[PDB]
């Protein structure tokens, strides 16, 4: 049925969708958008401006056939970011050095219509499948799961390009687990990480999910398209009712959990006086091979009932204190954006025994009204 919390779908006076004035000319494009604010962004850390046009050339070859659509008036709203743009860019830092740039996307049809994104979502996957650094075949191997013959009208499927400082991109899909209806999500999770070849991590989790606050909606399954041992399998469990330190009990499940970390984030950042307006997630990894989830990401919502200015303030002092590069997170939200409250989550991993900490942000471009 859908993120509750998120809003996409085709635009109509039920999901109205306006552009802000002053961001890009009339007749822009939003690969237009996309392309100036990846440059930007790019700047904004400090990348080589070498990485940033391989990575717009990237967008181009990779997204354009369906990006090229106008800013203004859009027919459609999709889910990647928060303000319904069909681009989200995001930063991450892993430690010391240079963040990773992130750009996430949803391909549209001409006009976009339930069936006709679903078409281009997966055309763009067998376009990626000719990329030599991308490994679709695991994911084309779901295709007949979560894309059936009449999709929900909030259908979506997002892609992802990672441009990594002195590296090959990164290739990352996310599936709607509502895909078949809300009743089928639990089936085709089950059938997915069957067919992924992570069974008996997944059902391992599922019970243990079950005895410590519950498996609350899952709301994204994720594989990283690549044929490298770092490949990942990737589960977002959205956690309605539960309070900070059960979502930190629950993530004991993953290897590398630092008891205490994720409720310290919860506090530090969402508060701890006013739920916030969606839950937090917490994002599962798994590897074929292991049996149990290599690794827990905590996704924390901004804070409700304070402004956006005070829910940065926040997350850089949390960044500062784990050790990362604040001053860059404030730059890129900046640039990305062009006040406006155009965060998604902000991603955390703590530093695991030999490890390093993991914070990550996610920004909608601000062409559009809230």
């Amino acid at each position: 049925a859908g993120d509750p919390f998120v809003d996409n779908g085709t635009v109509s006076s039920q999901r109205p969708l306006r552009a802000v004035p002053g961001r890009y000319p009339p007749g822009a494009t939003h690969l237009d958008a996309a392309v100036d604010t990846l440059v930007r962004c790019h700047a904004a850390l400090g990348r080589a401006p070498s990485e940033a046009e391989a990575a717009v050339c990237l967008l181009r070859r990779l997204w354009g056939r369906w990006g090229n659509t106008p800013v203004e008036r859009p027919g459609w709203r999709s889910y990647v970011a928060v303000d319904g743009s069909p681009f989200e860019l995001s930063a991450a830092w892993n430690g010391d050095g240079p963040a990773e740039v992130r750009v996430t996307v949803e391909a549209t049809a001409d006009p976009p219509t339930p069936e006709g994104n679903q078409e281009a979502g997966w055309e763009y996957l067998r376009g990626l499948s000719r990329h030599p650094g991308a490994a679709t075949a695991r994911v084309l191997a779901l295709e007949d799961l979560f894309r059936p013959q009449t999709p929900h009208d909030r259908c979506w499927i997002m892609h992802g390009m990672a441009s990594r400082p002195g590296a090959d991109p990164l290739f990352k899909v996310y599936l709607d687990p509502d895909a078949r209806g809300a009743a089928e999500a639990p089936s085709v999770l089950d059938e997915a990480m069957d067919r992924l070849g992570v069974r008996a991590a997944w059902q391992g989790l599922r019970g243990w999910l079950d005895e410590h606050g519950g498996s609350g909606r899952i709301g994204s399954l994720a594989l990283d398209l690549a044929d490298t041992d770092d490949a990942r399998v990737k589960v977002y469990v959205q956690h309605a009712g539960l309070d900070w330190a059960d979502i930190d009990r629950q993530a004991a499940v993953a290897r590398g959990h630092v008891p205490g970390a994720f409720s310290a984030a919860l506090e530090e950042i969402t508060g701890t006086e006013v739920p916030p307006h969606k839950p937090p997630v917490t994002c599962f990894a798994f590897h074929r091979g292991v049996g149990v989830p290599t690794a827990a990401t905590l996704y924390i919502p901004m804070p409700a009932g304070v402004p956006e200015s005070d829910a940065r303030r926040r997350s850089a002092a949390f960044m500062r204190r784990s050790g990362l590069d604040s001053a860059a997170y404030l730059a890129f939200l900046a640039a990305a954006t062009g006040v406006r409250a155009l965060q998604n989550f902000v991603a955390y991993r703590p530093a695991a025994p030999g490890g390093r900490p993991r914070f990550a942000c996610y920004v909608a471009p601000g062409l559009y009204r809230l």
